[PDB]
């Protein structure tokens, strides 16, 4: 039968079977419960809302993520998520298909265990198998050696792979990515008045983010340009008909992943993450890594991302080398693409876990069979 | 058996049963009582007379109000009014009927608590239950999302409800009515020479304003116009046989309705206290609250009104919304068509206060049971 | 000549001069109008009224307040306000004394740019400053690190500050204060009779929330020990001379402090929001944050707040950690008392903005100067 | 020139000069008639009689009030009337001297309009003026706040002010005063076996009224004191040298201002009138209405009734609070001291309404330049 | 005057006078410079802290190391932390002192020469002397003949001397120490949920490592300890309150010393790093190196090393041969004992480069004077 790929990310939850070509099923990762007071008898109301459900009523409603950083925080709520994919929105038995899941590096233990557990006794499973979210990257991109950086809603992370060989050592993480650039937009969006506090307006400013904000070539330039003229504002309309107009914070929002000091954070940018676990490798390598980075997810999603990469990299690297940046217009699905193309490989079906080695092993094969 | 809908307003009294399409007994609420020497003996003379014997006797009785402002403030006449229309009008025993009641919101306690307590040891009911009068204005629509305003006699409300769930701060309380209208009127009627002074000639002032009373759409216009030529002026008959007229008085005396400051009052019009109401909820349902906008109360059938007000909202709201006001041809009695609806339903049959609870947990119950 | 320091609150001015150690002039920040008919001619009527004046000749005033949530919303009242307190209260030229003002965090720039123009054209100062409240409050109490809540009028923020230097990522700002409060008191004295509807007593409301109110250490159990018995009521006399009296009331309305959902608010509590701020700062900064909880402003001058603060910190930090939560009794004004220290400071000297660079860098030097 | 203050009261005529302290002419507003058959030729025979002319020839006179219960009822008697002050009493040319008129409360406009233009057009004056008596009988008292109850021969109101603004929402008029009082008297004379049938002896009625009615602080025990012994029975002798003994209706008859349902009307008394004004007023401003109860008017000037009020208001209003009836001795003249007063102040003499402005803008600015 | 012996090492400065037993100044080699936004005006500021000052105020502060694998990277903090041990914490001036500076083995020549040139044109000494750390070494220990190992922050080199006379090309030189075993135990904290990502946690892994870290004298079966039960785990306090329980950690973190494949380098371990040393010189001397081992260093503290190492020759040496590994108490601060006792020796007193001789001969006699 046709095994299940599905990628869990902190945001967004992209569902659907191997072989295909697009996710069948792509809905944002929230649990909805109500606030207020019910005051109409009967006509169906429900104690939680999953997904697209929990965002059309999101007005009445607090949302919570079950996963904060890659690291599942509530299991009831993700519990609830995966019956939503499993039941309603790839409408399929869980008995009948192998699952293949992803999950970010550098993460404890106890995430890829208790997730292996609720696979082969809740939703019983013939096979499962977790997946590096930068091999698949790499996978859909159709190459073998490259350095993937991968940067979603929760994590950020950096994986050189060299002739089908990882370097684990190289291996870079760093927590700033989509949900911390909202909440910084956030954050200066009181700077011109206007006030988001609760969890449905995160949604909007979201949003905003998405379709308006945009990676400057250079920063001091494009704030001396703001500052001179009203040429860079656009303006976005309010759910209740408000129109608000917006400057720099267009481009100081995703500013934040070069320059991470924005919101208090010691650590060094995406530019000078990807350099340091380029010269962190073997040297004959690196040649191969200058001309092959691969840029994956959807915080890489922003028009002005990769010519900046490509600027202060060859500004890092010596004269000499070839810089070129992978940026493919489907790289926000490029996981469940590499999934769907390593599910279906002929050499992939001895590479499952089975119920019978899960109940002969216990929960912990898990880490001697996959990376 | 059947239950009971009892809808008490200040100013009339909406009894029936439910599952019924109308209200079976429409009398006003008020008490007579003998002011004058009687000279003949028997003849059946009583002390007291309620409701349209009362009316119909008025010439002789001073008339009192046992509920102003929403709060009942004499209980022997309002057990009075209780047993005419338990025993006189509806014609059925209290001991056999479970009883359903309206009540406005913010009010005291204390109403609530002698209201249990008289209809469990005076009119004792298998059970009985208190609702607000905005959530059956929106049972009787059809409808599940809207803010309702209610206003009657004692209390103009604006309560909003979005997907069954009601918002209680944003529900907002005036003392602005119906009575007030026909205070302020029956002031405006001595500029013209007619003297108004007892509480029988309040009723032909009430009916005044009943018959003759409209809302402008433009007030300035309007004046002007009523100051140009005499085409607005009508004429009433008096019960004595004099005719009056008037002009301006018209759409003078409901423009406090949405200009308070005429009668002294510091608050805002009814268009403010919507449009307030919707802006101190959740943004992402305002939409739902602008397209929504439900009237009942016998105080919103002046024929100006609806356009009046969608006028108003559309001057204070951004011009992106839609703006619809609700006013069914039935919105009089749409108090007691939402209590008939809710009383017949069959999930609503949990929800009683039987006599057994009331005993168990004193006249305390009423306020965790119901809202 | 001495320098001016003006704490220009959401409620409350308190103006007065550097090196003090009590504010000169304390005064409500309200302008009040007359709404009814004037029928004596001459006798010095006026067609406004600011600060005491209007205060005790409120009964036939509507009063407004310039400043709302932190932001100024009228300019012309609140340029009244401070012509008020520079030429009647103070009694002082502006042309020849540098002035001191106070804003509140996360605050919109034409806030601070409106203030600067108007104090530089129209009072004209050879210098002025705008400070935060919490490094203010932080000079009063003597110490370098701690972290500081301040409660007013309009505006609840959490700032950090670790031996002289702020982490403006853990700056936390809440919309809920002294007003909400008194307005949730407007909405929960209606529960037992009483109304309070007009601008005028809204501020007896506020009397009665300043004399009467405390913070209960537990909820539950003082809500049993009102509906017990009637030991915690208290009386309190109207201007009428009317008595009201109160019971759980007292101990409910600061309750929304702890519990923002008691008026619809999906924020946590003041204590979870101090817990926050602590955690997202720095490691090995947080035991010098756990010690030093300072507490400044008047909405924090309920007799139970500090216990409770106390026991709900300790129940949310780890138990080997040692609580310590600092309120002064002068804690009302210690804004007031930070701007004097600093402003009589021989270092703050060259921090000053003039008016010559004022005139040469426009109206936006004050973002590049202050904090 | 010296401007005329001219109080047109239902039962008498005060006029005179601006800045005098008493008004100079005081006479009945009478026109009496001849009804008999006139026998002896020439002699000066008039056809009609206006003032102590018809006061002293009234035995063979129909006489006839052109003001019944404020409002002017007879056009042409009331201009025989102002002619017999301005051009006999007076004796002064009405071209050269602007007039001061006072007016009752809740009053019809087109008393006020035959008024203008019966001043303008048959008595042509450089300027007219009408005020509100309740606010001259403030000016007279010297104070600004108050409440003002004013009785005369045909209306009793309440005005409230407070500093110099006025509450038009809490003006109450109640048609019963001193004709009402002579009429029962009248009615309750014919009890004893004393006949007065026709208008001559209704004013001998009047001034057995004036000379022996007063007001009784308890009615029951003064009635008891009537019914055991004869201590308070008085005696008068009539105009034909008959002597009449009155008993207890020396208190009955002004008890009517108190009990109304003396002759069947269903108001309440001047006493639950007034605290009735009070309640309807702003609270913050109510203590200075209940120190400052200022009393005018002919019909206060019985010997009892300033004891009487102060404990029915003291009864009413709740024992904190201090109450004050101001009732100087020359109260009966207060409105024309109070108008003598404001028409030689320097400030009034802007708020003229002159002939120029009458010929352009009709007799219809008398209601947008008087209140 | 006394000499000065200062060991500088990667991570630590041990700086003192010779003929001493111990150093007088211990104190980490780090500079701290502010990140976060200063608020408070003077109060002592500094742009720089270095040593101990550094590490109690490094919450707010950036912390780099100047020397890094043995090689001085920052000369200006190394000027720094020159600046503060000798006028700080020793207390003396440097011109009237001979200073005794120690390096690592196979190191080039501008770090010597850089070194020279600091010290005789910014702290101009009278004489100066760079020595091999493992001869200091051998000098603590009181013999002549043996291989010493010393590991310290930066640099692990193995140095064999036979009866005062090194072997140079069997000198071996590893840059696996301290400092790559803090930071695999900051990877594989991460493995139970722990974060570490910024400078001054890193700290905190440090003394995590140097309280609870060991070496075990079996791998495996210490693995198959730690799986089996939970007694080898160990629990720890944070400074915020924090407990946290490491298992296998314990030893798997120095288990790196051994197999430097865990952190991706391609050497052997420390073992075979001694024997390959012993193998590599003259047979005649090997055994004089077998029973000689000295190791020194602070990465040689683990309570496990010896008994491991000693295990491990044993493995490899042939079995007729005496392994004997000198682990003395005082190990930590070897290399000054040795520079105190060679300073202090009057045959040493000719050995020293005086400023005449770098005068004469430029910074380069530095290699024809020192080893
Ligand atoms: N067009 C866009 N521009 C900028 N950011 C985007 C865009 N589309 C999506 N994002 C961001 O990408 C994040 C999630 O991306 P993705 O990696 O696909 O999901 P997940 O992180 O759940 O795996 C969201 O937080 C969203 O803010
Ligand atoms: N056709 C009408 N036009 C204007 N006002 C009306 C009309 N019919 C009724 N009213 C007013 O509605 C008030 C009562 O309305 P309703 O809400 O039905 O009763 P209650 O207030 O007792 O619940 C009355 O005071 C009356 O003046
Ligand atoms: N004793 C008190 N108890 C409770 N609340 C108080 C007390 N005194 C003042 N307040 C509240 O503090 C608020 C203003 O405090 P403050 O911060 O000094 O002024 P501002 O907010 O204008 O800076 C007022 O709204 C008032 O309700
Ligand atoms: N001493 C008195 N005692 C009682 N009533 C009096 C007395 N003097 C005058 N009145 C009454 O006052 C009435 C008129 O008073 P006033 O207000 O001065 O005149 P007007 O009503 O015409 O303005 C008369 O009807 C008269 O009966
Ligand atoms: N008790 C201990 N256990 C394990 N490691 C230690 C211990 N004490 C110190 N260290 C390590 O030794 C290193 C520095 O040792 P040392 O050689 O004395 O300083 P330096 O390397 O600067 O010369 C530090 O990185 C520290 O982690
Ligand atoms: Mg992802
Ligand atoms: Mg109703
Ligand atoms: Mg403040
Ligand atoms: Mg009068
Ligand atoms: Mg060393």
């Amino acid at each position: 039968t046709t095994a299940l790929v599905c990628d869990n990310g902190s945001g967004l939850v992209k569902a659907g079977f191997a072989g295909d070509d697009a996710p069948r099923a792509v809905f944002p990762s929230i649990v909805g419960r109500p606030r207020h007071q019910g005051v109409m008898v009967g006509m169906g109301q429900k104690d939680s809302y999953v997904g697209d459900e929990a965002q059309s009523k999101r007005g009445i409603l607090t949302l919570k993520y079950p996963i904060e950083h890659g690291i599942i925080t509530n299991w009831d709520d993700m519990e609830k998520i995966w019956h939503h994919t499993f039941y309603n929105e790839l409408r399929v038995a869980p008995e009948e298909h192998p699952t293949l899941l992803t999950e970010a590096p550098l993460n404890p233990k106890a995430n890829r265990e208790k997730m292996t557990q609720i696979m082969f006794e809740t939703f019983n499973v013939p096979a499962m198998y977790v997946a590096i979210q930068a091999v698949l990257s790499l996978y859909a991109s159709g190459r073998t050696t490259g350095i993937v950086l991968d940067s979603g809603d929760g994590v950020t992370h950096n994986v050189p792979i060299y002739e089908g060989y990882a370097l684990p050592h190289a291996i870079m993480r760093l927590d700033l990515a989509g949900r911390d650039l909202t909440d910084y937009l956030m954050k200066i969006l009181t700077e011109r008045g206007y006030s988001f506090v609760t969890t449905a307006e995160r949604e909007i400013v979201r949003d905003i983010k998405e379709k308006l904000c945009y990676v400057a070539l250079d920063f001091e330039n494009e704030m001396a340009t703001a500052a001179s003229s009203s040429s860079l504002e656009k303006s976005y309309e309010l759910p209740d008909g408000q129109v608000i107009t917006i400057g720099n914070e267009r481009f100081r929002c995703p500013e934040t992943l070069f320059q991470p000091s924005f919101i208090g954070m010691e650590s060094a940018g995406i530019h000078e993450t990807t350099y340091n676990s380029i010269m962190k490798c073997d040297i004959d390598i690196r040649k191969d890594l200058y001309a092959n980075n691969v840029m994956s997810g959807g915080t890489t999603m922003y028009p002005g991302i990769a010519d900046r990469m490509q600027k202060e990299i060859t500004a890092l690297a010596p004269s000499t080398m070839k810089i070129k940046i992978i940026a493919p217009p489907e790289r926000k699905y490029s996981v469940w693409i590499g999934g769907s193309i390593l599910a279906s490989l002929s050499t992939f079906q001895q590479m499952w876990i089975t119920k019978q080695e899960y109940d002969e092993a216990g929960p912990s094969i898990v880490h001697r069979k996959c990376f």
